[PDB]
């Protein structure tokens, strides 16, 4: 069946109007069964499947949670769930995941504010027709136990309800008295209507965390005594958190209605309403901090803090379908959207016993153990907390949005496809800042209107083929994190009047589908830039005078060799340059960055490839490998702080007992390699996970 396919021939996204062969732009989608094979259950970790996307690590101005680059360019704050943005900062699962689609280049037109090299959009698993029960029941390595259920009634009436359920927690794989994930969900829904001209669907999601967050392995050169170069050589899984008073707990809700009405049989008028709420409240351990206590065998155990409560309101109303005037064949989606988000936002203080405070920690200088700020670079050991943290209020944030767009691609004979898209967005972003001990409260604000677009013209030599060339454009204003997110994003009193970063990508590729379409290949090479970017003067001027630029080639092919034999692959190269930097400001004093024009971006390596094939040894058994290659990756604008490359490898083996029973084995980075899957832009790096295993029994009624 098509649900077995690693190839993905349509979006799941409406936006895109015609099917993926003929989209004049690089869509890439982690596929069910790829999602299956794998057992990937974060998001962050059903990223590893695609070349390219690194991921970023969080410290003092900026959460922990997924922070996708996509070409070289942050997509945190431009992560959609079925097509409605959800970006506030969360460790995402793959529970009620149905696939994953990844937009590659600008898209603005397509999403508004942000998706600036790209996007994520999660589809989710909803009711509908047909009977089923599904689970899984599944013990690891490390303490992995996860449980989920999936149940879903026809109730033979155009009316279907369905439930999925999860209970999940495993320790940080191959590291001891290390970071650990407990979390619990539940994404219940019922539709309406169905195989009827009207139909509606409710659905809620829900999902809550309890951790004991990872921390990372701090840069040192040890030639220099300085902490840079490539993260210290100390032993795989080395854990420099603090369990005692480390945290992350995440909580999630998300409801929405959609209703549907077939104005014809090929023209469909949909409203979609999301109510979302998300809290992150965390403390988590930034390894020394680059104070030098690594170069006398110590780390010290800086402190990273935040609470965040956001609450977020989206309608979108879209009219699509097709209209033939007799010589060209529209195909379109019309709308409208309006969102606002509100966040609160504090942070911890940290109170010893004689009542200092600090936002940061004491004994930076390791000078006195005795309440365990510091432990041992090499065998550290776990220890009590023995201060207070005290909650601390510092700001809200509102965003506001409005929005209108037309996306048409006009079949103008069978070998002849135009695509356009348009849209104009208005963004209000506001921010109310409690006073502070050297600044008095003020209100930052910015109000930006922008119009994106996307152009694109696709020649079919065949049916299954396509040749094509586009362009399109993105803009993100200030203020996009919406609170608390990407840092670059943040507003405040002197860049608040700052129009939007403005960038683009000029691509050409070509598709094609081969072997009695069991099989899709994908080329493109691209430009995609921000040739506006915003930069620091000094220590309170901004300007939008930066340039950066990703030069690529990307590949992908997926689907069915032959009937025993399948495959997901990709291949890229980025020829990343920050063309045109600013200056680096703390404390009052900036460093002139324009010596580094010309460096390597961070976050992007300039090579990466990915592989995962699976092969029918037996009718009841099949087997699988994986590859994931990357090149080195920098952390900073000076290209002085990197992670090697490195490829880890996979393999599963599933068997299936009966015709509803499966057993399925999992090895995870089979080699055991030490590697690192983000590079701060300074301090530290975080290690990947080492080896693991996991045994599941499937069961699918
Ligand atoms: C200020 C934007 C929020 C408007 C009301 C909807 C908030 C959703 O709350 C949680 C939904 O679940
Ligand atoms: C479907 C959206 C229709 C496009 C609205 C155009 C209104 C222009 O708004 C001004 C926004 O800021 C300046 C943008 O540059 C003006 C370019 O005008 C393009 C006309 O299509
Ligand atoms: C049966 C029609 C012939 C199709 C020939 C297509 C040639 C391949 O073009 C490659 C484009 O690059
Ligand atoms: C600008 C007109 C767009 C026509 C469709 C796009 C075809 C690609 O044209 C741009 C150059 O493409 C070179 C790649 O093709 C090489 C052989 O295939």
């Amino acid at each position: 069946t098509q649900e077995e396919s690693l190839k993905v021939d349509q979006s799941a996204n409406s936006k895109f109007v015609a099917p993926l062969l003929d989209t004049p732009k690089s869509v890439s989608v982690i596929s069910k069964q790829l999602i299956e094979d794998t057992k990937v259950t974060t998001l962050a970790d059903a990223l590893r499947t695609v070349p390219g996307i690194t991921l970023g690590a969080g410290e003092g101005g900026n959460p922990n949670g997924d922070r996708p680059f996509i070409r070289g360019y942050s997509s945190e704050s431009s992560m959609y769930i079925d097509g409605i943005r959800n970006s506030t900062s969360q460790n995402r699962e793959m529970f009620a995941v149905e696939q994953v689609e990844v937009t590659k280049g600008s898209a603005s037109a397509m999403g508004g504010a942000g998706s600036v090299g790209g996007s994520i959009n999660m589809i989710s698993k909803v009711a509908k027709k047909g009977d089923f029960l599904e689970g899984s029941v599944a013990a690891g390595t490390d303490n992995y136990q996860r449980i989920t259920l999936d149940g879903n009634k026809d109730f033979g009436n155009g009316i279907a309800a369905r439930v999925a359920v999860l209970g999940h927690q495993n320790e940080k794989a191959g590291q001891s008295n290390g970071a650990e994930y407990k979390r619990v969900g539940i994404a219940p829904s019922i539709t309406f209507g169905l195989d009827t001209p009207t139909r509606a669907t409710l659905s809620y999601y829900y999902l809550q965390t309890d951790d004991k967050p990872d921390s990372g392995i701090p840069y040192w050169d040890s030639s220099l005594g300085k902490a840079q170069g490539k993260p210290a050589e100390v032993k795989q899984g080395t854990y420099y958190g603090w369990k005692d008073r480390d945290f992350q707990k995440q909580e999630n809700h998300i409801g929405t209605i959609k209703l549907e009405h077939d104005l014809t049989d090929n023209i469909t008028i949909t409203n979609t309403a999301m109510y979302a709420k998300s809290k992150n409240d965390y403390v988590w351990t930034n390894p020394d901090d680059s104070k030098g206590n690594v170069g006398k065998g110590l780390v010290w155990h800086r402190l990273n803090s935040a609470i965040t409560d956001s609450e977020t309101f989206t309608d979108q109303l879209a009219l699509t379908g097709k209209f033939d005037t007799g010589f060209l064949k529209h195909r379109f989606n019309v709308g409208a959207e309006y969102s606002k988000q509100k966040t609160d936002k504090g942070g911890y203080n940290i109170i010893d016993a004689k009542g200092n405070v600090s936002s940061t920690g004491f004994y930076s200088d390791c000078s006195d153990l005795s309440t365990n700020w510091c432990t041992s670079l090499n065998g550290p050991t776990q220890k009590p907390f023995v201060d207070r943290l005290q909650a601390r209020p510092d700001f809200d944030a509102t965003v506001e949005s409005t929005s209108v767009y037309l996306l048409d691609n006009i079949e103008i004979t069978p070998k002849w496809l135009l695509d356009l898209g348009l849209r104009w967005d208005k963004f209000e972003a506001e921010q109310n800042f409690l006073a502070t001990s050297s600044a008095a409260a003020y209100t930052a604000k910015n109000n930006s209107d922008f119009v994106t677009y996307q152009a694109g013209i696709t020649f079919k030599p065949t049916e299954n083929g396509s040749i094509y060339t586009s362009y399109a454009t993105s803009a993100s204003p200030v203020g996009l994190n919406a609170g608390w997110g990407d840092n670059s994003e943040t507003i405040n009193a002197n860049n608040q009047m700052i129009d939007p970063e403005e960038a683009q990508t000029f691509e050409i590729g070509t598709k094609w589908d081969f072997l009695d379409n069991h099989l899709n290949l994908t080329a493109a090479i691209f430009r995609t830039e921000k040739q506006n970017t915003r930069v620091q003067i000094d220590p309170t001027t901004y300007a939008n005078v930066g340039e950066s630029k990703v030069d690529g080639f990307e590949l992908g092919l997926n689907g069915e060799i032959t009937d025993k034999w399948n495959i997901s692959a990709g291949y890229t190269y980025l020829d990343s340059e920050l063309t045109k930097n600013g200056k680096s400001c703390r404390s009052g004093k900036c460093t002139d960055q324009s010596i580094y024009n010309g460096n390597q971006m961070p976050n992007v390596p300039k090579q990466a490839a990915t592989l995962w094939t699976t092969y029918k040894v037996l009718p009841q058994l099949t087997v699988g490998a994986g590859a994931v290659y990357s090149d080195k990756v920098y952390g900073d604008v000076a290209n002085t702080k990197w992670v090697p490359s490195y490829v880890r490898y996979d393999a599963m083996a599933r068997y299936n007992v009966n015709k509803n029973v499966d057993l399925q084995l999992n090895i995870n980075n089979l080699s055991d390699k030490r590697y690192f899957t983000k590079a701060y832009a300074s301090h530290y790096a975080t290690e990947a996970e080492g080896r693991s295993a996991v045994l599941a029994v499937n069961f699918k009624y």
